[PDB]
């Protein structure tokens, strides 16, 4: 009732078995030693998304250390109305279990009620040993734009090279892995795949109203929940959702093998 | 201005048909003299004796031991004023009979959201024990168990340094915390401090809720916080701390699974 009884490798597997209610389900990906709970989004078209990040009201402090970001934090709820981070370890187990690739959907919401998506095909989070590196093959489309591709903020020509995210390792204030002498995780106060910071950073500080400024932080860090290709760096989203689905769920190709 | 009914606490006053919230005299079993309390009486016959109220930043909570012992602020028949009833009275009421009391912490967002945290068998010890706070267990509530301690992640022992059960009371001029320094003096309040706090409803009132490390010279998280419902840099808009006999508490399970 509070936890549904259908299980599988992920939510798509669960939706396939006939599950049709979004809520909490246990899943045990392939190389997982033990099953764990996850929130599955299931729509009419039989698409079963496994949700791994959710922001919707700034009640959960996203300035957690490495272990926390690894294990997870926040709270799962049958209504999908709580903020959380499933945990790097779990995001890695799910994303790399088989030969079947996943697609990542970033879903964003305005303080004006406007939503936008951004898909990334062939998404994977590497193992801890490689600091949970993020990788995708390509941007599959979406009206939010491909901020993971870096952005030219105008502050420096090398901007796009330094604000891209594909290939970045995960960083937390206590485990810095950015292409920088400083610490993007500590100064922003979050855990993310930081470059010489970021163009899309859904784990930033939640600013009510969306609009924030250089005066909100002592050093004018643009540390809100941003997606530079959709909204300015000084506009923090109302809601974000990061979730994955087997790629096949998403015709001009000839299959050789 | 003051109601006629009286008793050992507000629940007693409710069982005697008091139907309006307001000021009432109560005389706990071990109390020598009766005193005024604000009683919250709902439509179910529950009478909550209120001992702390914050809602506009009018009263300054940086008071000393004697002041925290005797209480300060104002009581008002409308329940629109801020105060701290006094550790002595809170003590006399919580430890009057064998009957266990339950504490309800009611908080309010700057967005109109309200949440609660109930603790069972709530008690405030004698002044001799520096008014130590004790409760048996978190009886539920969507505000979360801030008193259990919180793992901010800054230090592995955060949870251990931020728990409140069994902590004595501290004011700037009477440090009884588990910290080398003075949580009370640094935050500027009186509370059951540990190596500071996970829940601290007597902190500084910040308009808008949001505040930061720059709000105070040394960067303290000294707002009205409840670490399990909102971030440490979120100061509540309103907070109420009230007690009712445990027998009146309707226990209900939550609908959230905590990952951490
Ligand atoms: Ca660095
Ligand atoms: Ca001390």
């Amino acid at each position: 009732v509070q936890i549904h009884d259908i299980t599988g490798k992920d939510c798509q597997d669960i939706a396939n078995k006939g599950a049709k209610q979004s809520g909490l389900y246990f899943i045990k990906p392939l190389k997982a030693n033990q099953q764990f709970l996850v929130y599955c989004e299931i729509d009419g078209s039989g698409n079963g998304w496994t949700v791994f990040q959710k922001r919707l009201d700034g009640s959960v402090d996203f300035k957690k250390n490495w272990i926390q970001y690894k294990e997870g934090f926040g709270h799962l709820s049958p209504t999908g109305t709580t903020e959380f981070w499933l945990g790097n370890e779990k995001i890695h187990l799910i994303s790399t279990q088989s030969a079947i690739p996943y697609a990542l959907r970033v879903e964003l919401e305005d303080w004006n009620g406007r939503t936008s998506t951004a898909d990334y095909a062939m998404f994977k989070v590497g193992p801890e040993a490689d600091k949970y590196r993020l990788t995708y093959a390509y941007f599959a489309g979406g009206d939010a734009g491909d901020a993971f591709d870096g952005f030219d903020f105008g502050d420096d020509p090398s901007d796009k090279f330094f604000t891209s995210h594909n290939g970045m390792q995960f960083s937390t204030w206590d485990n810095d892995n950015d292409k920088f002498e400083g610490n993007c995780a500590e100064q922003d106060g979050s855990g993310w795949w930081m470059n010489k910071c970021h163009a899309g950073h859904l784990n930033g500080v939640y600013y009510q109203g969306g609009t924030y400024s250089k005066a909100s932080t002592p050093n004018g860090y643009d540390n809100g929940i941003i997606w530079a290709t959709w909204k300015t760096r000084w506009y923090s989203m109302k809601k974000t959702t990061m979730k994955i689905i087997p790629f096949n769920r998403l015709g001009q190709q000839h299959h050789l093998g």
